[PDB]
RNA sequence: AUGGCUGUCGUCAGCUCGUGUUGUGAAAUGUUGGGUUAAGUCCCGCAACGAGCGCAACCCUUAUCCUUUGUUGCCAGCGGU
């Protein structure tokens, strides 16, 4: 259910960013600087790694759902391939800023959506003129581009994992004003004291990546077992 | 002192709200930016997500044809003038 060492070291997890980009509180988890960039500590990781995975076991354990969100083009697509087939939820093209504390109005767009495939199926669309089709299928495609992943899950999650915790600032905030667990892949650029559960690592990378969420992939399946 | 009604800015494209969020606060964000349009018209991006009054459309008339009717309307195809 764990991770070792070395196959970390193949995916490149500890290729951090350049000393131009480092946040200074995460001195702890430098180990030193090669190459002018700063590289991460495997063995203060792969501890870290196995207290989020526990912690993220026990949530999966009590019928639990959690929360995946990675933006980037790196895990674009290798954010869906894990939610699917661990029986998820998940956001990977855009983050509604407000997704969770203004979950009250957001709501109103799911339930806007699953109308929108329910007339996909039946044959509504063809009966009307394209000019109101064609825009309203364009519509289906922009309300599946962000709500497309949590629409068939009701209310807000239990917990929360995100990638880039930098680029997800807006993501983790609306985590900390509702009191939702966030375990977070932080990397050297970005700041550690919004995270609930801190995973010193590279993220700029699909190998890494897969490496990440393809582990916590077994710990929710071990949580649902 | 007012209702109703009316002009005007101006048929100019703007004006706001719910929720969330930022700020001690007045407020801001949304409604900013890149293009585009007659138009916050539309698209993408985005701490914004959506909704309403507007714009547009639905109304009337005019330009083309077809179906239906032919009086007191009209006169091609045929007779008497």
């Amino acid at each position: 259910a764990t991770v070792s060492m070395r196959d970390m070291l193949k995916a490149g997890v500890h290729f951090g960013h350049q000393t131009r980009y480092w946040n200074p509180k995460m001195k702890p988890f430098i180990f030193g600087a090669r190459n002018k960039v700063h590289i991460i500590n495997l063995e203060k990781t792969v501890p870290m790694f196995n207290e989020a995975l526990a912690e993220l076991n026990k949530i999966a354990s009590r019928k639990g759902k959690i929360l995946f969100v990675g933006t980037k083009r790196a895990a674009s697509e290798a954010v869906k391939d894990a939610a699917l087939s661990c029986d998820q939820f998940f956001v990977n093209h855009r983050w509604l800023g407000g997704m969770l504390t203004n979950w009250k109005t957001v709501r109103q767009s799911i339930k806007r959506l699953k109308d929108l495939e329910t007339q996909s199926q039946d044959g509504t669309f063809d009966k009307l003129t394209k000019k109101e089709a064609l825009m309203r299928t364009r519509e289906l495609e922009k309300l599946e581009n962000s709500l497309g992943g949590i629409k068939d899950m009701g209310g807000l999650p239990d917990a929360l994992f995100v990638i880039d915790a930098d680029h997800e600032h807006i993501a983790i905030k609306e985590a900390n004003n509702l009191g939702i667990p966030v375990f977070a892949i932080v990397d050297t650029n970005s700041d550690p004291d919004g995270v609930d559960f801190v995973i010193p690592g590279n993220d700029d990378a699909i190998r890494a990546v897969t490496l990440y969420l393809g582990a916590v992939a077994a710990t929710v399946r071990e949580g649902r077992s």
